[PDB]
């Protein structure tokens, strides 16, 4: 049982955060009949999630170093449960922005550690391959269960939803308490004054990014924060130069391996976000499947990246990290393909649509595992702490990137083939029409961005006794 | 000047045949308003050159060994020149026919000894590589000239337009004479049973093809052809196990890397061809440019293509034909991307049209040179000729195959916009700009046909040093 009780806690946070931000999506509308925080505040209380979460994430990668990784998990999972129970009390405005900050401080604490704890906790070899599937495999889960609890436990009250949390969280910090060992190095200094110009300077850009659509990408105040945060970024690497424990080890990053593994998770993360968005939008918006009856209907997605993970687990030793991103990649090309000219409103939902949910799943889960463990591979003890921080950040922040190129598309080729822009809800049926062909025509230039993530990733050149095979 | 003249002439039925093939298109109406051969005769003129250009191929490969190279290129381009006066003065659709079926022996016998010449005149290295470009760039340079000398010189008579091949052609026969010298090795036996075999399959198949839509696929006789042609098939491959001197060298063709790259010439030729009648009739039909401007916009083409195929032959010496097919492809990719997005009715010439043409162009001449040199690489010359045959047998195959698919995606997603099937002269501006729209979408399709040239390229790994440098 020390095994799996083991996989289970280590990729707990992955399940609990991944599942948080599609209810709190889900439960968005509801919340302004309530509080009545206007469209003002709409957008206030998800990037106040945001702002944190990434503001603070390179401070994490090193907190485990000086502090304990197993201590730093439990701390931060803790804060995380703690939040959500005064997330779910909420009375005003005020209350529900500082419970949803405390959030991502809770997560940005205990995200990167537990990524981490793959490398240090299981030796290179079947060991650390099966625990890469499965940290990747709740990942996946915690996105479909989000979608069965946001749809279900929603029409009764949406602080319901918010107390689903506790249960599992407490769990997860019940098995990393007795399946876990603490392992036993010496603690070494912080660097207190790389780490204070690291966060000031990523929770400016966020919140320059934020400000920037509500009051204007030129008010005068947007442009200040980033003044701010660009002075910091210069002095923060000015710094670093002769800062003992580097928080950002840039030597690490030279014309090896790691920068071509390191600019492909970039990427794959945004082509993986994109793809989600557009696929639930699609669904919920077009073919009206609502919230509850599209997570139960995304189920086998779930088992078919599971077939794709596991398979790929026992593959990795034997292909390099390179064939095995391009041959899961193909099953993916295949699947939107196949969704792009099948898919119109009113199609069956066995013949049409469980199908691409299907093959691409099993080609997505494939390309998975070979590319989380070439990210953590011949690095050491004393800096995998900044190198997991930074792959974290670099596979979220493609997401939005790539998803602003491909809502362009889906706009604008909306008013060519004759609509307008607004809510869905007052669309005739020929404004209706023509959104469903900008979607499936936008699913074929997301193809085109995969194409550009399998060209960087034939660079790799990973050999398999060197991810895996130990 | 013996360098010049003598690769010029190597390529020039290349020239002619693609130049004509483009202004029997052209003028294919005006037949109509003074042969009067009806419907049904319109597409026998087309079938009839293709019937035999296909259904000799083969035999014309072996058919230089047994009698000279150098004398089977007079003799080709000689028929060739001589039935473009007969096909000119045709009287009634049996002249022209007979005309046609004519045209198509002669290019049959001088089209395979054109690639055969590139390997066997030139040595491998520098001269090889200058050699293949021309032969590439002389191939473009027709299509283009066949479009303004058929959209020009038609107002006045569609006989004109045949006799402007006259002219050109005895060039290329004074060319040859006197800038080939005749090699001196002795001629061997050719297969009998196997040539006689060879013939009848690929006719039968050509014509059980043709009689397919026109007749019905089940009519009675179409099946009886596919009969004969499966008859013939069965029987060339058992004689060819103990044939000397065999048509088609199957031994030769092994797991080796010779499959590979000839199943990429077997899709890359079907792309290419794709590309050019989706374009072209896209340009006619819906911006309304007419066959004379189309030819005088498109040599920008030329001129791009010119400089890829120059700049890949000094780089083909140092990369190897994997990194430049791929390179090269992904130049490709862009620009049927912003030829996407950036192209509808009604848009400029200069910044909408020009942009895309012109690094297509590039990405395409980048591409041919090292797909061509490995496919002539390592084979000697007592099996040059039917390596040769089959080269341009498979890339003139390829092209039916994969339109056909794209027109299918095409006239789907035309339906589901809003129009119909049927001449374009009669459109309401609605279901003319819902073909416009399909067009664009289906630009896309011919971009994942492409990914799937690029996952074959991958295979190839043929060093530098095998191709060229030598
Ligand atoms: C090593 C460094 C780091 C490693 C750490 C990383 C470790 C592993 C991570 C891997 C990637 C992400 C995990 C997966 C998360 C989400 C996936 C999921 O399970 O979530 C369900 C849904 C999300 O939706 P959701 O966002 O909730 O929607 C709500 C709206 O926003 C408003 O309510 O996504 C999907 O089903 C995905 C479908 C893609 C399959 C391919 C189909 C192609 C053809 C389909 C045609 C249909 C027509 C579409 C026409 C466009
Ligand atoms: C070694 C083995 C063998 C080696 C032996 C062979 C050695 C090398 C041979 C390679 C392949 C063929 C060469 C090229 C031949 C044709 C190309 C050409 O020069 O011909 C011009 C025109 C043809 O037209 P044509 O067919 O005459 O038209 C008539 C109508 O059918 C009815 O009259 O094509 C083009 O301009 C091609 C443009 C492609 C560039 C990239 C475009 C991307 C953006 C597109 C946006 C536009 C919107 C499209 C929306 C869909
Ligand atoms: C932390 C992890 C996060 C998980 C996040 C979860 C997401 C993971 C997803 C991973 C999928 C990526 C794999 C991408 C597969 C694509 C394959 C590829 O990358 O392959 C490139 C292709 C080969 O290249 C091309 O584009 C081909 C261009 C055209 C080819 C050349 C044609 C030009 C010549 C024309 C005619 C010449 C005449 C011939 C006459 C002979
Ligand atoms: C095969 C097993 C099972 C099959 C089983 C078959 C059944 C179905 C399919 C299964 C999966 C397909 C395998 C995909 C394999 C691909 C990986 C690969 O085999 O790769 C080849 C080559 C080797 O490399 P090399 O190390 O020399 O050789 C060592 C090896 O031969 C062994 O040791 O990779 C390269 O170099 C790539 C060359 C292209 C040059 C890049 C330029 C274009 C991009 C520009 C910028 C990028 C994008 C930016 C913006 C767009």
């Amino acid at each position: 049982r020390s095994f799996i009780a083991a996989v289970i806690a280590i990729g707990g946070m992955q399940l609990l955060a991944t599942m948080d931000s599609t209810v709190a999506i889900v439960a968005l509308p509801k919340i302004q009949n309530e509080l009545s925080l206007s469209d003002a505040g709409r957008s206030w209380v998800i990037t106040a999630y945001v702002l944190t979460f990434g503001g603070l994430m390179l401070l994490g990668g090193r907190l485990g170093d000086t502090i304990g990784r197993k201590r730093t998990f439990i701390v931060g999972v803790a804060l995380f449960t703690i939040s959500s129970v005064l997330c779910a009390v909420a009375w005003d405005e005020a209350t529900l922005v500082i419970a949803r900050l405390s959030q991502g401080v809770g997560s940005a604490i205990a995200s990167p550690t537990g990524l981490a704890l793959v490398a240090t906790t299981f030796r290179k070899g079947p060991a650390r391959n099966a625990a890469t599937a499965v940290f990747a495999a709740m990942t996946a889960i915690g996105s479909v269960m989000g979608l069965v609890v946001g749809g279900a436990l929603t029409e009764v009250s949406w602080r319901w939803a918010f107390l689903v949390n506790v249960p599992i969280g407490l769990v997860m910090i019940y098995l990393a308490r007795t399946a876990l060992r603490e392992t036993n190095k010496e603690r070494m200094k912080l660097d207190a004054t790389g780490a204070i110009l690291a966060t000031l300077a990523c929770t400016a850009a966020v919140f320059a990014f934020s400000i920037g659509p509500e009051k204007g990408w030129m008010s005068g105040i947007t442009i200040g924060s980033g003044l701010v945060a660009l002075a910091a970024a210069v002095a923060f690497v000015i710094v670093e130069r002769t800062a003992e424990n580097p928080v950002v080890p840039f030597h690490l990053f030279r014309d090896r391996n790691r920068l071509v593994t390191f600019s492909a998770i970039l990427l794959a993360g945004g082509v993986m976000f994109s793809l989600t968005v557009c696929i639930g939008l699609y669904v919920q918006d077009i073919l009206g499947y609502s919230a509850l009856r599209a997570g139960v209907g995304f189920i086998p997605f779930v088992i078919a990246m599971g077939i794709g993970l596991g398979v790929s687990s026992q593959l990795v030793s034997r292909f390099s990290p390179r064939v095995l991103t391009i041959g899961g990649g193909y099953l993916l090309f295949g699947a939107m393909l196949y969704g792009s000219f099948f898919m119109h409103r009113g199609v069956p939902y066995f013949p049409n649509l469980v199908m691409p949910i299907v093959v691409g799943g099993i080609g997505i889960g494939m390309a998975v595992v070979p590319l989380t463990l070439s990210a953590i591979a011949g690095v050491g003890f004393d800096q995998i702490g900044p190198v997991s921080a930074i792959a974290l950040m670099l596979q979220s922040l493609g997401g939005p990137l790539v998803l602003a190129v491909i809502q362009a598309v889906i706009t604008s080729r909306t008013l060519y083939l004759g609509g307008t822009t607004g809510p869905v809800k007052f669309m005739n049926d020929v404004q209706l029409a023509a959104l469903d062909h900008a979607y499936t025509y936008g699913l074929l230039w997301v193809a085109g961005a995969a194409i550009i993530v399998g060209g960087m990733a034939l660079f790799i050149g990973y050999t398999p006794q060197q991810v895996a095979h130990a």
